[PDB]
């Protein structure tokens, strides 16, 4: 029996319990024995300042600890550069080399990787799942421009990603409770080192 | 004048959705404290005590928010001008607003006594987007308690959508896994 492992890629700035139900959501409906968060290192530059990557690790850590399936990757963080998902699962692939990979990030995102990384190398590597939250339309045809090979894409609905981290951090910045929204621990961490308020 | 939430539902199971309502409306509209009141209640509901009990569990953290057992030790069918005469007698120099989902308040003219009521409180209905009496939308909203008692029944994980310590209240007094 091969092992499966979910990869959860995200920037997490900050991560929030949308996040944690997604992951958990996912790997109960495909049958995962764990998932690995993959903060990424440089996320592509939106017209907006990210936090330093070891905040955004460390609050993915402090977030999925309690979770005996649920586990952190630097392999994002510790890669120069602009981070790719082709290098992400390439990186997984060696360090779990007879496991089965599920990718699983927001649908845009997943949009965004289908359009501009090697779709031979994307599916030689992992299974695809997109989560989005209530109200996002998008058809599996049109998150790419072209046929997907067999089973390799799935999309799944979850309803606390109404959730946005972009949500948290204007609430952080405008000095609005974030208690709920985002994990204990992580709620402190953002306030103690002045993440969004500044 | 103290402003007191009162934040009125039956909470079957409570989840992280009426936690995150409940502290942006006491934000929103400086209350002093919020008063979570679960409904008393005979679709099998939950004992009143199972009820009662997750939601303390879900709101020990919080400086400001509280449990009242008055709907659940009153007897018989909950009115909410009930659960604001009792909450004005207990708290009376309070100015109070009365807070649940706003499909549940959308119905608030066919309640007991509304003419009581509008002058006993001010009333926020918090709701989901995409939907005297204020309203806020609140986006954890789309977690329902509905969902949480299906994927509990089939087995599934409840972890994240409910605050830790209901989950495993939830679970190992079987509520609604059979
Ligand atoms: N165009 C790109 O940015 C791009 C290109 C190639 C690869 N990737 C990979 O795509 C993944 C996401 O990168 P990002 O987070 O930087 O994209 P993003 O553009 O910051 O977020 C895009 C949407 O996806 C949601 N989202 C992101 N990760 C999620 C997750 N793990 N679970 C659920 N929803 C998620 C976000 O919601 P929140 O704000 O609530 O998270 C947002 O609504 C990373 O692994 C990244 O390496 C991204
Ligand atoms: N005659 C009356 O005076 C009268 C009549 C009806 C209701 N009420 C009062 O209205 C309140 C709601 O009763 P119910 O909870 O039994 O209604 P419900 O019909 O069980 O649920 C109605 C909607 O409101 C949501 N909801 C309930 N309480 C909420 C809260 N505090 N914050 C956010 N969403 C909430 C539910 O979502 P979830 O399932 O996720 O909570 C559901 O979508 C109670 O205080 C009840 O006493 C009074
Ligand atoms: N899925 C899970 N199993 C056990 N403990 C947990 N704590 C948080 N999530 C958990
Ligand atoms: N609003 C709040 N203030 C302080 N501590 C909390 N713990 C959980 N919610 C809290």
């Amino acid at each position: 029996e091969r092992r499966r492992l979910g990869v959860m890629g995200g920037t997490f700035d900050p991560i929030h319990n949308g996040h944690l139900v997604a992951a958990s959501e996912v790997a109960d409906r495909f049958a995962l024995d764990e998932v690995i968060f993959v903060p990424t290192g440089q996320p592509w530059q939106k017209q907006r300042k990210v936090s330093p990557a070891e905040h955004r690790y460390l609050m993915t850590v402090i977030a999925t600890a309690s979770n005996p399936r649920f586990t952190v990757s630097r392999a994002d963080i510790d890669r120069g550069g602009a981070t790719y998902t082709v290098d992400t699962l390439t990186d997984l692939r060696t360090a779990h080399p007879d496991a089965d990979l599920y990718f699983i990030t927001g649908a845009d995102a997943l949009a965004s990787i289908l359009s501009w990384e090697n779709w031979e190398q994307l599916f030689t590597l992992a299974k695809f799942i997109g989560v989005s939250r209530p109200g996002y339309e998008l058809s599996s045809d049109h998150i790419a421009h072209a046929e997907l090979p067999p089973d390799g894409l799935s999309l799944v609905e979850v309803p606390a990603l109404a959730i946005s981290s972009t949500d948290c951090r204007i609430r952080a910045g405008q000095a609005r409770p974030i208690w709920y929204l985002v994990p204990d621990g992580v709620v402190q961490y953002v306030a103690k080192h002045r993440l969004y308020s500044g």
